[PDB]
């Protein structure tokens, strides 16, 4: 045992559309358990000295910010600043919690700011956030009253991140983090609203890809998709030779507007194109708390239009979509 | 979804000794649903209407009896008994619930009385009763201050039989009734004591039996075992070629002497023989409630110490025994 | 058992490359005889009534042609035609056996003509025709001398298309068609040459397709890849929303220069774009042995330029790429 | 790679009942290869020095047996008597092999003079020997024109054991050794005639082993069944507490009473008691070719007629059996 989702098959045992899950779900995180990682050991004694209990009060409609009426000891703040800080490297949020502001690389608020006037509203809806990162937009889909939000994400350390955040929640047991690949779940049907936002390009087979998406929801259920595109018509797919921006196992970055008719053959409805941003070097940069490289390194030198590699600069799409059938 | 084993998964989660056991038990639950059963919905309308929420007075100590001080209207109780008839045959018990005595075709509080004096005291073990049947043991064991007891039997009857006793009791979450096969237990080691009474004599290979058994149990935890027998010494073990007291799919018939050697060879230790009973037709008969065939049938009209086939009559025996290595609890 | 495959069994238990093969396949075409097909058992009932025994004369270097120095009687000849037309449709050819001319919907003879220029010598080469069809192009794979030709393609009718000329051709061993999907072979890496002509576009992951073939070339082998495609640079690359000239199950038709790239990432090395056809209704065309529907009936009756759907028309690239290290041969 | 079995594969693809066989078969020997063997590299290189070629004289009827009418040069078959010493112990037999006695622990040509007057005769019949040893016995059975001869032993010395004795009869492809346990075959019902001699009392469910015996049988096929057993009615069954003769990981003795029962109880029919014969020191004994402990050993020093253990001393019973339907 590295970490008991104890909890988790609890949720999932008395939820009627999740129970099927238990059929292949703790034989993966068994094997996760027995997969041993050099830091868990570390991460989980930091996580451990953080402290235990219940916030008095809880911001995670405009912001995701924890506070006490009571300002908390200076020796166990500078403390609990120093057991954060372990989690390096920082890369979804921004959080604010008991005073310490976590400026993570990315600015997810704006993100969350793009997407949320297009969502049906998510009160009283089950969410999956696939490739959830440490869950910042998680914790954002509760704020817009969220039945439940299940976040899935292989990365060890966002399960850290994560169970720090929701630790400082008083263990909040409405929002979880399963370390999982979208290729490891079955065809559940079980979500009301599916968020894949930051994974369609990481995967080899994008059109079957969306298809896991679609199997995760209900009838009528929701589909938000974001990803990374290119400028063109239905026909222009950038593929990259080598990298792009200097990422590797990069795969395909169609046009909004191609991947809207990719979103319609596998069998989606009412497929809408709500927002194309140009990723700014304000909504991602090197941080205090994310001190690697960041945006401004992986743009040309003299061109921010284009990576270093000469591609078209990082370009982020939403797309909303129904999956066919009634809610 | 014939039944929702929810609260048991539940329950499973939060156990340190179990939770490994969602790695196999849930497929073969789902896979159990999926083999529809004609009678379980029937079944299952009748549980439904049968009154929910707790008795007054519980004794599960001197037997399993159900009451309230408050008497319950006739037409309830009337509905009631009518309810739990449907579950005919009852064959394990028996049971007394607000009034109505169910006279099951086993005195199966006899077996009990005669386990108790030999074994380790049951205050705050988890047990496992492989071949439960309706659970009237588990109860029982709880009335001995068990912390948990899990049944294993493959009967959707004695689901049923199990579920309305437990509704009865205002939904005890420390006994459940899985319907499963002991071969399909993975090796859980996670139990202080194991029953397995009236099993050996179905399964094809006794010592893969014993095996299974000897799986569940902790470090130094205790087996029960409990089986039809004849006299011997240890080389004393009837395989019928025929059926045995009517019985069709049955092996293993070794005598007490025989199946201590069987226990010592498999690895346990302070093997006992602590009873031979022969079964009288006051322990098993037919009934009200089970009103099919039973052992008076199943023997020699012309000899009671023979079954019809001519084979030694019906003789059970106790054994007791420990898994190696030191009990901590 | 519709067709048993004795042969190929005994064929790769001799094989060095091909022996782990063993571990995977018997019990995938154990599972596929017994997907029982409607019209195999009339199909096998014909086979089997095409006379066996070698040919004097046989050409599989120009055309795939079979003749007797000695005439054939005009009563075994009309027959033989008869039997060779249950097998309609026959879209892949053509064939003259016996003087018979099975002119078949596609001239395969001109697409082998415009990619033969641009190969690796085949003399003693092991190949595997991925989407082989009837297997047209393993008989001219073996016109070239190669040591060894195995076809993979899931219809039925193309398995009893190959066994028919196979027979006709004295039962040549050194051509196989084994009724799989590329999906379904183990990462084998035993072939000096793979092609896969016609394929890319009926596959939902293209690049998991351009790996699948990576994974049958040995060190420094040769994938010839011919697909549907679309003009323009690297990013040109048509998903259609409906159908593409009438075809339902089909996904991504990228430029040649596209196609180039994909190639590239999935980490083939030496890709080179050898040629870009405009399918001609010359080269697909009803016939007498194919009487469906096909090119004509699929583009644009106004525009030739254009499929019925707008789309642009049917445009073949070949494309040929060495997988990495140093082939030894 | 350990051992090719590329011919066996090549055998079982032409015979129409052993073909689906390959369906489970081949997995488990490529399991097998990659269980590297510490004494297999050896035995192999000296299998390999083994003199290649058909010998001209075999008699595999009254013994086994082989000879050249030209006697082989002295310096070749001090070399052979070394390379076949290598592959010590050698329990089964005995061979004569180019004037070179292997003296075998067992004479187990006299437990083939015990079976044979009751066995329908061989002639073309298909065989399965389980626990066949070194294969000596499947030399007896081609002997009596048997068609076809499969072996299956968990040991790797006596496969190498028996492809010696191949090689120099030629390369014999009508016997073949695979190193499988009974439990690992699949319900074949592809032999005419299955032999089980001395592999019941090593099984911990006996009745399985029946019912995995009856499944290689073809309808009407015959079981041969030898095992060790103790006298009395059809309920004398002994199951020693610890070791019986110095074996461990034994389990039942019956009766052949008890044993006539338990093959009518699985579904056999026909069931006869043909010989019960009681293991002298000279049927199985020490030797030149088999030097470590024996029968003489394994008895009470002052009572020969009880095991060290004080159990009754080995007594080795015959059954005949027919599988029900029609051949
Ligand atoms: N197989 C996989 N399955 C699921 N997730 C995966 C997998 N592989 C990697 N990931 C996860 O995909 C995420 C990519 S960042 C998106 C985070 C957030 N949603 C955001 O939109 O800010 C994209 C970006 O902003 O560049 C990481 O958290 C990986 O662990
Ligand atoms: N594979 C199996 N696994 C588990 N149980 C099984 C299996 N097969 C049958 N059973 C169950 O074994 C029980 C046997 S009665 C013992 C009841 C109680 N304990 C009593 O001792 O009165 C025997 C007797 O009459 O004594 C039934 O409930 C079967 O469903
Ligand atoms: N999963 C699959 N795996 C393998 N083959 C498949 C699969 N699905 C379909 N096929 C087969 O792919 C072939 C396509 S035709 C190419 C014939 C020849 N090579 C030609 O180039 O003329 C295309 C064209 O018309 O050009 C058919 O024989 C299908 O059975
Ligand atoms: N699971 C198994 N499956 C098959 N064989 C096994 C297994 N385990 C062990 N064996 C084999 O069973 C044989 C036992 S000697 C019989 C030889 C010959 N038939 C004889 O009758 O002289 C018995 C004796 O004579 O004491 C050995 O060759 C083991 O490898």
């Amino acid at each position: 045992m590295m970490f008991n989702f104890a909890n988790f098959y609890q949720l999932i045992a008395q939820d009627t559309r999740l129970q099927p899950w238990l059929n292949v779900l703790p034989q993966q995180l068994t094997d996760w358990q027995n997969a041993e990682h050099g830091d868990f050991p570390r991460w989980l004694k930091a996580l451990n000295k953080i402290p235990e209990g219940a916030p008095d009060q809880i911001d995670i409609k405009h912001s995701v910010t924890i506070s006490n009426d009571t300002p908390f000891h200076q020796g166990e703040l500078k403390k609990l600043e120093s057991l954060l800080r372990t989690f390096h490297p920082w890369r979804k949020g921004p959080y604010t919690v008991h005073g310490i502001h976590i400026d993570t690389e990315w600015r997810s608020d704006w993100k969350w700011d793009r997407v949320l006037p297009h969502i049906s509203p998510l009160k009283n809806r089950s969410v999956l956030d696939v490739g959830c990162g440490n869950g910042y937009h998680m914790w954002r889909m509760l704020g817009e009253g969220a039945r439940l939000c299940v976040g899935i994400d292989p990365s060890h350390l966002f399960l850290i991140q994560f169970e720090a955040i929701r630790k400082l929640m008083g263990g909040d047991q409405r929002a979880h983090l399963l370390p999982l690949g979208i290729e490891q779940l079955p065809k559940l049907e079980a979500f009301d609203t599916v968020f894949s936002m930051g994974v369609l390009y990481h995967r080899r087979s994008p059109l079957d890809h969306l298809i896991q998406l679609k199997d995760q929801l209900v009838s009528g259920g929701e589909l938000i998709l974001e990803t990374l595109v290119i400028e063109g018509d239905e026909t222009a797919v950038l593929v990259p030779k080598e990298r792009y921006a200097q990422m590797r196992n990069v795969y395909f970055f169609p046009s909004a507007r191609a991947l809207k008719v990719w979103l319609e053959l596998v069998g989606f409805e009412d497929v809408r194109i709500v927002d194309e941003n140009v990723t700014s070097v304000d909504e991602q940069r090197t941080t205090n708390w994310m001190t690697h490289n960041s945006l401004p390194d992986y743009l040309d030198q003299n061109d921010p239009s284009k990576t270093v590699e000469g591609y078209p600069a990082p370009r982020r799409a939403i797309l909303v979509a129904k999956k066919p059938g009634h809610h």
